[PDB]
C-alpha cells in the first residue's frame, strides 16, 4: 500500500529487523533530544496519506520513549498521514489499572491510553498486556498479539526431558495453565504467597507434585528477577532437574542479571520486546527469541486480512 | 448536603434500605414504561443545585435497567443537578472487558462507561467489579466498595469448625487467597480446569490438603450455580465436612436454584446487590446478607470524607 | 465495494428482504443472550476495511434492540470496520425530545443519537422520524427516508372511489396537508383536540367537509390504535364511505389489536419497520406495504450516489 | 450570589430592564469593533468565581450578535467565571433545524448550538424556540420560556369583543390551540395552504366558523408580515370584527413595516425580545409588552429554585 | 481525484481565479441571506466522497465570512464529503492570539479554529497567519503558506535602485530581516516605538544608515494605514529616494485610503486575500499581485504531495 | 479554602519557598520511580473536595518531570479533588509551537497542552512563556506572569551605573524594549543575525549608541548561553562598562557553565523557576532570584482575587 515504518529510539534493532522480514526500510525521521533533553522529531519524507506504523515500545527510558511516540504521532498527524498505527511490543505502564482499596493512585495505563489517543493513534499493536482490559482503556482498535507460539515453541525445539509447567506466582496461574494446556498437559503448579506473620520470607510453599521433573517456569514478564529465583530454588527443593524460566518481556531492572547469575535456573528465555542491556547481554543463561516475525505478519495483515 | 437519593426500578429493596441508614427517603421520581416498552422518566422534584445518587444495579433486566439509569441521569443533568453519583452496586456487562485472540467482540462494560461518561454522570459506587481494571474503563472516579468484610464477619459469626478457603476456579484463586489471609490462614485450595480430550467433563481435581476440613468456597459471583456445585461435590468426594459458599452478587440465571436444591452446599450466603427471584427466595440453602450500611456509609462519605 | 450488512434481532425478517434487493446475504454474526439476558455479540467474518450496514430497528424490545445494535457498532469498530451505518427503519424513543414547560424529563431522542455517536457510527438511515428535528439530534450525516412514496402508490393501486385526506390530531396536520397535496389535493380534514371540562370524553368535533366521502386517515404511527379508532368512528358518523387507516410505523403497544378489531376503519395499512405481533398478524383489517425496495435502494446509493 | 449580568450589543434596552427589576447594574465590560469589524471585548471587573449571565438575543445583525456572544462566554471563562448563563431571549437561526429531503443544507440551529457548548455554555435562557426540539440540540440545560403568559394578559386586559383565536398557517395550529384553550375556548381556525396549479396565490381558503367574530391572530413570530397580512384580509373577508395580531417575537425583515401600514389588522402586539426599528416604531399598529419581568424571574430563580 | 472547489461571498474573484489555474470550476451552491440576515445555505451538487476545498477567506464582513463558511463546512459534512479542506487566505482574527497580564479579554484566533474543528474542518491554508503558533491552536493539519516569494519575485521585476529592507515596527523585525537575508541583503532598519511622556507623538527615530538609499517598507498586513506612512515620511526625511511598501494582506478598514493617498510612499504593493474596496481600486499609489497561482498549486499538491 | 500544595520531583526547593511564603507545607505525596523509571505517585492525603495547586516546571528532565505531573494529576482527579491547578513555572516544550515552512515536525506545546488538558487540569501557571500564544494552546484559563518586576527590583537595587537595555537577539526585541520601557529609556540595542556566506561566524554587527554605556542584557531564558557571550563580547567591543545578563529562565543545557565562566558578561542574574546545577551553583558570576513570593501572591489569589 502506502505502508510506512518508522522508528523511535526505544528498539531500534527490533524495528529494523521486522523492516527486513517485511522487505522494506526504516522511513527517514530525525529523532533525537536537543541539548535540554526535550525529544526533537522531524519526519524526513512525505507521509501524506500514507499508511504508517510506528514502531517503538514503551520501556525504559519510559517516558522519554513514551514521549517519543507521542511526538512522532502529533507530527504524522499535522503532515497529514493517512492512518497512524503504533506498534508498541512492549507497553510501558501497564502493570497500573486499578486503584486498590480506592489508593489514591493513578491508573497510568489509562493516561497513557487516553494521551495516544488524543494525539491521533488510529490502532495499537502490543505483545502480551499485562492485563488484557488495558484493550478496554482504548477507544480505538487493539491486537493484544500473543508471544507464547513461539515459547512454545522453542520449549518444543529442546523438549527432551519430562517436563511439567510451574505458575512462579499467584496472579500468573491463568497464564500458566494456558501454557500447560497448550502443550500436552500435564502439567500444573502454584507458589505461596505466605505471610504473616514475624519473618517476611519467600518462597514458603508450592503445591503440586514436582519430584524428579524437568520444570518449565513461566510468566509474562521478568523485573528485578527475585520473583523467579525464589521459584527456581523452591523447585529444585523439590528435585526438579532443571528449571527453565520462559517469559514474554525482559524488563531487568534492579539487580536483576546478580539475581540471575546467582540463580538456580538452567535457562533463561525471553522475547525481544526490549533490548537487553550490556550486563544481561553478558551472560550465559539467557537467550532471546524473536517477535520480529510475528510482528511483521501482524502489522502486514493490516494490508488487510485478520488475525489469526 | 443538598444530598438526594433517587432509586429506578432495579434494586428498589436496597435503595430503601440505605436510604433508611442515611435517615432520609427516596426523592420523588416516575420511572417506569411507556405501553410500547419506552422508559418513562420524570424527576417530581427540584434537584437544581443538588447533590444527587442514583441507586440502581445494571442487573437482570439489564438492558431495561442501564437504560432507566442512563435516562434518569440525562434527566437529572439537564435538570441542573449539581452532581450526579450513580450508584450501582452490581455493575451489568462487568464480564465483557477484552477482545482475546482478537475476537470480533465487544468491549460492552467499555461501553457503558463511556455511555454513563457521555451522560454526565460523574463519580460511580460498584461493589467488587469482576476485574478492578473497568475502574481504567471511566474517565471519572469510581469507588469499587468490597462486600468482604461483611462475608468475613457472617463467617466468623458462624465459625465453630475447622474451617478452610476453596476458589471454585481458576480465575478466582487471587479474591480467594486474600479472604484466606484475612481469616486466620491457612488455607487454599484450587481447581481444574481440565480438559483434553475425550468426554467435556468437569470437575476432574482439586489441589490441597481437604481431609475432614469444613470447607469455604468463595466467589466474586454466582450464576448458574454449576460452577459451585461442581466444586461441592468434588470437595465432599474428599470428606469436606460442609461446604459453605458465600459470594457478593446472586445473579442466578438459568436453572440456578435447581442446580442449588441438587446442590450438596450446606448454606449458600449472599449479599443483596441483586434482588432474588422467587425460586431462589424460596430456598433453605441461601441467605442474604446486606450491603446496605456499607452502601450508605460509602454514599455518606462522600459528603465528603474518605474512604477506608 | 466491501458492502456488508448485518442483522440484529430486532427486525430480521426486514434484513433479510434488503438483502434479497441488494443480491447478497446476511454477514456471519452470532447476536444473541447470555443465560443472564446480557446481549453476546460476536462478528463471525473479517470486516477490516469494509463498509459495514447493521440494519435494526430500535423497537419492541426496545433497550434490548438499542442495546444489541449499540454493542454490534463496538465490536465492528474495534475490529476495524472501514464505516459503520446504522439503519434504523424506526427510530425508538423518537417522540422522546424536549422538555416542555421545563419538565424533569429526559431528552431521551438525543440521549439515544450521543449513545451511537460515541459508540462510533458513521451515518444514519431511519425512516419517517416523528420530528425532523432529530437530524439535528446527531452529529453525522442522517438520511431520513419518507415511506410515503410507497403509501401512496398503494393509495393509488386502489383508488376507486372519491377519496380525501384526514389528520387524525393536532399534530399529524402538517404530514396529512403534504400528503393531501401530492395526491390530486383536495382535500383536507382536522380532528378535536376539545377538552375542558366535565368529562374527559373524545373526538370532539372535526372540521371539513366530509359528507359522502370515502376517506383516507394518515399519521406517522399507530400505538394503542385509540388515536385512530375515535377518528374512524367520528369520520364515520359523518357519512364517511370507507375509512381507510395508512401510516408507516405499526408499533401497536397495549391492546392495539381488539381497539383495530373494534374499530370502523374498513383497512388499515402499514410500512414493516416494525414486525408484526401475533395478534396483529391473525387480523384482516391489516395489509402491509415494504420498505425493503425502498431500503436497498438508499443503502446501495452509498455505493455512493445521492437521494432523491 | 455572585450573580452578574453582561450585556453585548445585541439588546441593550431590554438587558437594563432585566437588570433594573434585579435591582442590580450591567456589568462593566467594553464591546465593540476593531476598524475593520472584528468583534473587541474586554470584561473590565473581576468574574472569577462569579455566576455570570450574558443577556443577548442573536438576531439582526444575527452574526454580529452570535460571535459577540460567543466571544463574551471565551473570554468569562478563560477569567475564570464560576458559571455562564446565556440568555438569548430570540434565538437566532431557530428555524434551520432539518435536511428535509436530505436537501445539503446545514443544520445551523444545532451549530450554534455546538459553537456555543464548545465556548463553555453552561445553561441557556430563550424565549419561544420555533421547534421545542432545539433543546435536544444542546448538551446542557435549556430552560425555553413561553412568552404567552404576558400575551395572554394582554389578551385579557383589553378583552371587550366576542373573541376567537386564529392560527395564521400550517405550522402554528399547535400554538394557536394551545392559547385557544388557555383562553376560554373557543375557538380555533387555520388557513390555507392550497397552491397548486396555475397562479402562486396566498390566502386561498379558511376552516371555522368567523361570522362577526373579533378575531385574534398568534404565531411565535413575524417577519415580512405578508404571512399575516394575507390571513388578516382574509379573515376580514369573513365579517371578522377586529384581527389582533399577537406574537413573542418581532423580526420584521425585509419590507414588513409597508406591509404592516398596508396591513388590515387594527393592534399588532409584540414582545420585546428584538429591538423594534425606526420605522416600525414609528407605527401606530404597533405596542410592545415586556418579557423583562418574565427573564428576570428566570434568571433569579437561578438562585436556584426551578420553574414554573 | 473526487476534488470539488467551493467559494464563499468572502473572497469569490480570487476563488475564481484559483479555479481558473487548476481548470475547473466552482461547484454550483446558493450561498446568500435570508431576508433577515441569517446566512443561507444549499449545495446544488452531490459532494459524497469528495475531496471538497472551500475557499472563502475571513475577512470584512468578517463574522458573516466566518459564519458562511462554518455552515458551508457543516452542510457538506452532513452531505457525507470525503474531506473538507478549508482554505481561508486572509485568517480573520488572527491578532486576537493571547490574553496580555491576564487581560479579561477572549482568544477569538483560538475560538474561531474550535469552531471550525467543531464543524468538522479536515484541514486548513492560510497565507501569512499574523503569529504562526496559529497553527498550534488547531488540532488538525495546517499549510500555513509564504505570500513572500511572489513578493520578492515583483521586487526583483522593477529592482532598478539599490535598494534595502525595513521593519515599519517592533513586531515585524522579524518578518523584515528575513526578506532582507532572502534579497541580497543588506540591509536593516527598524522604527520607534518611543512614547513617554507629553505628546504622544509617533514615529519618533529610526535606526539604521538610510542616507539616499532607494527603500523597501515590508510587513504582514496594512490596517489603517498609519503604520506605514508614519514610517514612510521618517524614512524619506532620512533622504530615502523611494519608498516602496510591500505587505500580503490589504485589509484597509477605517480612513486607510485617505492616508495612502496623503502618504509618501511611491507604490504600495499587496496579494489578492483581501478585495480591494471602490476608493482602494480608485487609487494610482496601489498594484495587486495574485495568490491565485501560489494557492492553485497548494491545493492541487494535496492531490495528494508535500509542500514546498 | 481547601487550598492544598502538592509539589513533584522538578522544582522541590521553590515548592517549598511558595509553601513557607503562604504559611501552610507541602501535602503528604509519595512521588517517586519504580525500579524500572515509570513513576510512582499516591496522595497520602485526603484531597476530596480541595482545591489542589500541584507546583512542578517541567524542565530537565523534561519528560519525567512532565510525566510525573501529568499523574499527580489523574491521581488526584480520581480522588475527587474540587480543583485542579498547575503551576508550571518553566513551561517545558515552550518553544516548539509551529511547523514553519510545513516542516514536519510536531507542536509539541501544544501536545503537552493537550495532554494537561486531557488528564483534567483545570487551570495554569507559567511564568514568561516562550511565546504568550501558547496560553491559546489550552481551552481553559492560564495566567502567564511576568517576572520581569523583579528583575527590575533587582536592576535598580544596583542601579548605580549609567545604564541601557540591550536585546541579545532577533527575537527578544519585543521583550527587550519592553524593559527598557518600563525602566527609564533609553534605550535600545539588537544584534545580529548576519550570516550568510562563507563562515558561519557570528555575531556580527550590532544597532545601537553603546560607547561607553554601562549594559544590561536581557532575555526570557538562557541554554548553552552561547546566545548571550557572543553578544556580551561584541557589547565590550564597543565600549560597553559592564554587561549585565538578566533572565527568568536558567536552563543551561550543554556547556553553558563553560560559556559564562569563559564569557565577558560581569554578572549574570536568573529567577529560580528551574534548580541551578552543580556547577552553575559553583559560580560566581550568577546570583539567582526568587518568584517564590510573586507565585505565592498568585496562587493566594485564586482565593479568589484578580491580577494584577
Ligand atoms: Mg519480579
Ligand atoms: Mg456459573
Ligand atoms: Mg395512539
Ligand atoms: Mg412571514
Ligand atoms: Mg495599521
Ligand atoms: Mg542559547
Amino acid at each position: 500500500p502506502d505502508m510506512k515504518l518508522f522508528a523511535g529510539n526505544a528498539t531500534p534493532e527490533l524495528a529494523q529487523r521486522i523492516a527486513n522480514r517485511l522487505y522494506t526500510s526504516l522511513g527517514d525521521a530525525a529523532v533525537g533530544r536537543f541539548s535540554d533533553g526535550e525529544v526533537s522529531v522531524q519526519i524526513n519524507e512525505n507521509v501524506r496519506g500514507g499508511d504508517i506504523f510506528i514502531i517503538q515500545s514503551t520501556c525504559a527510558p519510559t517516558n522519554d520513549n513514551l514521549m517519543e511516540l507521542v511526538v512522532m504521532v502529533d507530527a504524522l498527524r499535522r503532515a497529514s498521514a493517512g492512518r497512524i498505527t503504533a506498534v508498541i511490543p512492549y507497553f510501558g505502564y501497564a502493570r497500573q489499572d486499578r486503584r486498590v482499596r480506592s489508593a489514591r493512585v493513578p491508573i497510568t495505563a489509562k493516561v497513557v491510553a487516553d494521551f495516544l489517543s488524543s494525539v491521533g493513534v488510529d490502532r495499537v499493536l502490543t505483545v502480551d498486556l499485562h492485563a488484557e482490559q488495558i484493550q478496554g482503556f482504548f477507544d480505538v482498535p487493539v491486537d493484544n498479539v500473543f508471544g507464547s507460539p513461539i515459547l512454545l515453541e522453542d520449549m518444543l525445539q529442546l523438549n527432551l526431558d519430562n517436563p511439567i509447567v510451574v505458575s512462579p506466582d499467584i496472579g500468573g496461574v491463568v497464564r500458566a495453565r494456558a501454557i500447560a494446556k497448550l502443550l500436552n498437559d500435564t502439567d500444573m503448579a502454584i507458589i505461596d504467597k505466605r505471610r504473616p506473620r514475624a519473618n517476611v520470607s519467600q518462597v514458603m510453599h508450592i503445591i503440586g507434585d514436582v519430584a524428579g521433573r524437568d520444570c518449565v517456569l513461566v510468566d509474562d514478564m521478568i523485573d528485578t528477577g527475585g520473583t523467579l529465583c525464589k521459584a527456581a530454588e523452591a523447585l529444585k527443593e523439590r528435585g526438579a532437574k532443571r528449571v527453565f524460566a520462559y517469559a514474554t518481556h525482559p524488563i531487568f531492572s534492579g539487580n536483576a542479571a546478580n539475581n540471575l547469575r546467582n540463580s538456580v535456573i538452567d535457562e533463561v528465555v525471553v522475547c525481544d520486546t526490549i533490548p537487553l542491556s550490556d550486563e544481561i547481554k553478558s551472560l550465559p543463561n539467557v537467550r532471546t527469541l524473536t517477535l520480529s516475525g510475528m510482528l511483521a505478519e501482524a502489522i502486514r495483515r493490516i494490508s488487510n486480512e485478520e488475525s489469526i
